[PDB]
This record gives C-alpha cells, structure tokens and sequence, in this order.
C-alpha cells in the first residue's frame, strides 16, 4: 500500500524497519532505489556525533572493503523540526555481537573475521600520503567493540560507527573530543583511571585494548577449543553483568587487574594458542606493551600457519 517515498539526492527511498539502537541514533534498514541501505537517524541534540562521523567519512581514503561503506549524509526537515541522516551500506548478518550470539565459529571462520577486522582497524590507524583525494591521517576509533563490527555475507568484517573517531595531524596536538567517551566495558584501564592529555599513540593503544576484548569474544565461541563452547557473553559480563557502572568497571579492570578468562583448554590447538597470546598482549595493563594494529594482523597471518 506504499506508493509514497522519501527522497535522498533525488532518489526514492522507503524505510523498512528499525534494526539497531546506536549510541547516537537509531539505524533503519531501508531501500534506496533497488538496493537495501542503512539510514542512521540522529536527533538534533546529537549533531556533534553526526558531524564527527560525516567528517571522518569525508577524510581522504575512507573507502575500503573493511570500513563500512559511506553513501551520504544530510540534515533533514524544517529548521523547526530537524533530523540528521547518515546513510551507509546495509549488512543483513548484522554485527559480530549479533552473530556470535546466534552462532559458534569454526577456526577458519574465526581467522577470516579476525583477519578482515584487523585489516580494517590497521588501515584506519594508518597515515597515508599521496591519495588522489588527499592525505589520509591516522584515525582512532574510540569505541571498538563487537557491536561496531559488521559482517558481510561471507563473514568479511568492516568497522562501523565513527561518531567518536578522532583524526591526528602530525603537526598538531590531538583535537577536542568534546567530553564524549566509548563503551565502559571495553574501556582500557588508563581511560577508566581518568587519565588525560592522551596523544595519538595513546589513543591507538586504547583501540587495541578494546580489540583484544573483541578477539576474546571470537575465541570464546570457537569450536577449535578442546572442550565445549559456552553461551555467548559480552567481555566482563560474567563478572559485572549486562549493565555495569563506571565504578564497577574501575574495580574489575583497574583495581583487580582482571581480564576475560582465556581457558587453558582453548589452547590445545596451536593457532588458538597463538590467538590467546595475541589477545593477552593486546589487553596488557601497560599501554606501551600492547601490539599495534599492524602487529595483530601479522599475528593472525602467523596463526593461519
Ligand atoms: C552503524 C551500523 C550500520 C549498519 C549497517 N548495517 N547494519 C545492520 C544491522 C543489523 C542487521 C540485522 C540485524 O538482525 C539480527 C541478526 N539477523 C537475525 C536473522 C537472520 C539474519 C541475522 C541486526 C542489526 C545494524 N546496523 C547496521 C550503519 C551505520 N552505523
């Protein structure tokens, strides 16, 4: 009964269903022309995050198999009644979190998700001069988690949601983050302590800590374990549940120095053993001790052998 369309850049669009709840907007599955897309709608009060994500996607070189594909962004409506839209590709399998909740992964499936994920993060982190669109800066994501990794039909991963992302220009100090912070559960101990004056490398190391946790999520659901695979739980859920306070997290991560358990039986398999070692180095309390994104990709290659 739907002959009426919305229009985006003169093209017809129909909203289907709200599929996800962002930190900062709701995400709709929609049809634009003859393809499905995602329309992320932010209220006007979250203009800063919309603007940030738009700016990040506007940087040179921000098209890559392992970065969620940008389509466009626009302010909508009347200056009285405003919404902000950001349109990306749509991925029907959803986030790595959604998938791991419904499925176990084989070793080969895990390796593919991890390799593609680590490739996207490493690209995001890389400063690359000489692109046709300009000079790509290093970009920290600042909210790495399984819910921000989307899977394609073949389980290829891409990094999504750049509302908190921060670029670095090699002749300037790290710009203003406007008081906004990532998901508590995935926060590095230095972030939880309330440390300040973070600069580029500190921000990258914060991403790599969160990445360790995502890599644990995969490990935790992999059938290469020499024993049973438990039901999916978020990092730290076993210890502090689904809805932790900042103080809950400080206690578990900062004061007790605990991490999600890497079970010894997971490490019979040579590869899983290297995976667990890699995870441990990613989430080290010492930020300086943590692997780079490029190093993690090296390890995942080494792992596949
Ligand atoms: C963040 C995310 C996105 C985004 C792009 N695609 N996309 C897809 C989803 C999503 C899609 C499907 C979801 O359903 C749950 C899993 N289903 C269950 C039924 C069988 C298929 C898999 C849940 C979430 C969420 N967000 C996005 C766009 C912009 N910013």
């Amino acid at each position: 009964l739907g002959t009426e369309n919305l229009y985006f850049q003169s093209m017809p669009l129909q909203l289907l269903e709200v599929k996800a709840r962002g930190r900062f907007g709701c995400v709709w599955k929609a049809q634009l022309l003859n393809e499905y897309v995602a329309v992320k709608i932010f209220p006007i009060q979250d203009k800063q995050s919309w603007q940030n994500e738009y700016e990040v996607y506007s940087l040179p070189g921000m098209k890559h198999e392992n970065i969620l594909q940008f389509i466009g962004a626009e302010k909508r409506g009347t200056s009285v009644d405003v919404d902000l839209w950001l349109i990306t590709a749509f991925h029907e399998k959803g986030s790595l979190s959604d998938f791991l909740k419904a499925n176990v992964v084989s070793w080969n499936e895990l390796c593919h998700i991890a390799e593609t994920m680590a490739r996207g993060l490493a690209y995001l982190h890389e400063d690359i001069p000489g692109l046709k669109d300009g000079h790509k800066p290093a970009i920290s994501h600042r909210d790495i988690k399984s819910k921000n990794v989307l899977l394609k039909n073949n389980l290829t991963a891409c990094i999504a949601d750049f509302g908190l992302a921060l670029k670095f220009e090699a002749g300037k100090s790290a710009g203003d983050t406007h008081g906004q912070v990532g998901t508590r559960r995935y926060m590095a101990p230095e972030v939880l302590e309330g440390a300040i004056n973070f600069q580029r490398d500190a921000f990258l190391r914060i991403d790599m800590y969160a990445m360790g946790l995502v890599l644990w999520e995969l490990a935790s659901r992999c059938t290469a374990a020499d024993g049973p695979v438990d039901e999916y739980m978020l990092p730290f859920e076993e210890e502090i549940g689904q809805h932790p306070s900042l103080e809950d997290m400080q206690e578990v991560v900062v004061h007790k120095k605990k991490r999600p358990v890497l079970r010894d039986y997971w490490q019979k398999h040579a590869g899983m053993a290297m995976l667990c070692e890699t995870i441990e180095e990613c989430w080290d309390h010492d930020a300086e001790a943590r692997l780079s994104a490029g190093c993690v990709g090296e390890r995942i290659t080494q792992m596949q052998r």
